RNA sequence: GUUACGGCGGUCCAUAGCGGCAGGGAAACGCCCGGUCCCAUCCCGAACCCGGAAGCUAAGCCUGCCAGCGCCGAUGAUACUACCCAUCCGGGUGGAAAAGUAGGACACCGCCGAACAC
């Protein structure tokens, strides 16, 4: 009885038009977004565990959704830290929990960048992914800013099921982000 | 009986794998639609589980073709060696490799269950 206006948008429109514009054999060869990531590795917890649970609280009041952390999946004496000690935190969306922080996120955070210059094609792999860094927490709605201690880290990335990058880049310009003109 | 079907199975388990190419949705197979109730996410219906069959065979699977790569493998010879030897010094009979070579090769088969025919 509810659902997330991306959804429709895919059934109707974003499916219509790319089938259009790559002549797809059949309907369903349109790639379909799989998974949106949010994770986070400060590094510090190998001095001090305080941190990773203001971190995972960020995502929490974020998301709703209740984050991991990992441990030291290998161990580096460089970089000071031994396995099993928790660096890090991860929360994962699926479905309409995708889509309803996804058009939050281009909705709110994306208007809201400060200096905003648009998302390059380049950072592609070729078979339709997507994924970078944010550069600060405080650019969500829900987060409180005066209750934010340190700038730490936030990360809530996209996929694809593309089977390359033209597709991808396709799929991902008619849902509609910033990218550049080059 | 046929089948361009699904499970379980075999086999000194790659002649049976990998790679590229083409094709399958009647039923079955996958993907698939949504999470009140079972059940689960060290979060997520991703995994599993559950309700249903709107859609499609792209992925996966299958089958067919390709020697690109794996792969099997002669005869012959060579290496090797059991025994015996001749005043060292290597031969006589017996056994006979590895690698390489012509080539072979894009599995075969069993029992049940599904669509066409009797
Ligand atoms: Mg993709
Ligand atoms: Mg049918
Ligand atoms: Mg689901
Ligand atoms: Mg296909
Ligand atoms: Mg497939
Ligand atoms: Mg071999
Ligand atoms: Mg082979
Ligand atoms: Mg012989
Ligand atoms: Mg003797
Ligand atoms: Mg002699
Ligand atoms: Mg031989």
């Amino acid at each position: 009885k509810a659902l997330p206006r991306l959804k429709q948008r895919y059934r109707e429109e974003i499916r219509e038009a790319l089938q259009q514009e790559f002549n797809y054999a059949n309907v369903m060869q349109i790639p379909g977004v799989v998974k949106v990531v949010v994770n986070m590795g400060v590094g510090d917890a190998a001095r001090d565990a305080k941190l990773i649970n203001g971190a995972i609280n960020d995502l929490a009041l974020i998301t709703g959704q209740k984050p991991e952390v990992r441990r030291a999946r290998k161990s580096i004496a460089q970089f000071k830290l031994r396995e099993g000690m928790p660096i890090g935190a991860r929360v994962t969306l699926r479905g309409d929990r995708m889509w309803e922080f996804l058009d939050r996120l281009i909705s709110i955070a994306l208007p809201r960048i400060r200096d905003f210059r648009g998302l390059s094609p380049k950072q592609f792999d070729g078979t339709g992914n997507y994924t970078f860094g944010l550069n600060e927490q405080s650019m969500f709605h829900e987060i409180d800013v005066d209750s934010i201690d340190r700038p730490r880290g936030m990360d809530i990335t996209v996929v694809t099921t593309a089977t390359n990058d033209a597709e991808g880049r396709a799929l991902l310009r008619a849902l509609g982000f910033p990218f550049k003109e080059n």
